[PDB]
């Protein structure tokens, strides 16, 4: 089809800004289609030896076609850029939500955790490794569904991700795994019962210590069925924890009491409950 260029877009404002990149809103010209265009500077990318993660990134999504992560279109790249079109998740980042409404009631919470059980059966079934999912990178569409993106450093099958979804094998061997992404999900499934992340400090080596000797509480509040799971995925021991592969996998994970009443075939074609 037609090779895009800057100038078929008309471009607007900044979605987000990471260390190597910035996703900006783009309307195509000939369809008025909406896009979020993450642009990269060549010379940051070298000059900072990254391209093994931009590569490792297109290729990532080049891989992938399921309805819970956002989808690449089309790239091309000019004399000091390169361009990737991505599905525009009208909604952005599932933070605000966590923080705009307080902490998730268990309808919300049920729901929300199952999409990001079946979107991570997706990625482990293509062996990519997310290796740094949180809620800054769960984003959701207009219907308010997930769509999960930041795979620049995924692993398919050296780095550490944000400080408070670290898992302990990475501090200590180094050496993550799809576990490492079952760790992160309970984390986040804790993080959006409590309004708060489990493993929480003054610092990052604070934050650190804390993960290893696997310090965290659970409120009072916490739905039970919920912190069960929570306390079967929150394991030093990356072998133990409930959806890896030594555990069986997504079967006995799904099967958890905290999913009794999800449809797990259908969710994207399922209405979200509303967020209060
Ligand atoms: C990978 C990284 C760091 C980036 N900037 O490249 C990134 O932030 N990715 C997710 C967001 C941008 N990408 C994307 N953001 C959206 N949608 C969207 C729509 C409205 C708002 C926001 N953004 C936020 O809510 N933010 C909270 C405060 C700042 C951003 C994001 N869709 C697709 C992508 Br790809
Ligand atoms: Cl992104």
């Amino acid at each position: 089809p037609r090779k895009k260029r800057p100038e078929d877009f008309k471009f607007g404002k900044i979605l987000g800004e990471g260390s190597f990149s910035t996703v900006v809103l783009a309307r195509e010209l000939a369809t008025s289609r909406e896009y979020a265009i993450k642009i990269l500077e060549k010379r940051h990318i070298i000059k900072e030896n990254k391209v093994p993660y931009v590569t490792r990134e297109r290729d990532v999504m080049s891989r992938l076609d399921h309805p819970f992560f956002v989808k690449l279109y089309f790239t091309f790249q000019d004399d000091e850029k390169l361009y990737f079109g991505l599905s525009y998740a009208k909604n952005g980042e599932l933070l605000k939500y966590i923080r705009k409404i307080g902490s998730f009631d268990e309808t919300c919470t049920r729901f929300y955790t199952a999409e990001i059980v079946s979107a991570l059966e997706y990625l482990h079934g293509k062996g990519i490794i997310h290796r740094d999912l949180k809620p800054e990178n769960i984003l959701l569409n207009e219907d308010m569904h997930i769509q999960i993106t930041d795979f620049g450093t995924a692993k398919v099958l050296s780095f550490v991700g944000t400080a408070q979804y670290v898992s302990p094998e990475l501090l200590t061997e180094k050496s993550a795994c799809k576990s490492s992404d079952l760790w992160a999900l309970g984390c986040i499934i804790y993080q959006l019962v409590a309004g708060l992340p489990p493993f929480r400090a003054g610092n990052e080596y604070l934050i650190f210590q804390k993960i290893i000797k696997l310090e965290y509480d659970f409120p009072e509040k916490f739905f039970p069925k919920a912190r069960d799971l929570v306390e079967k995925l929150l394991v030093l021991d990356a072998t133990k924890r409930l959806g890896c592969e030594e555990m069986e996998g997504y079967g006995p994970l799904k099967a958890h009491p905290f999913f009794e009443s999800v449809t797990w075939e259908n969710l994207h074609q399922q209405t979200p409950p509303k967020l209060t």
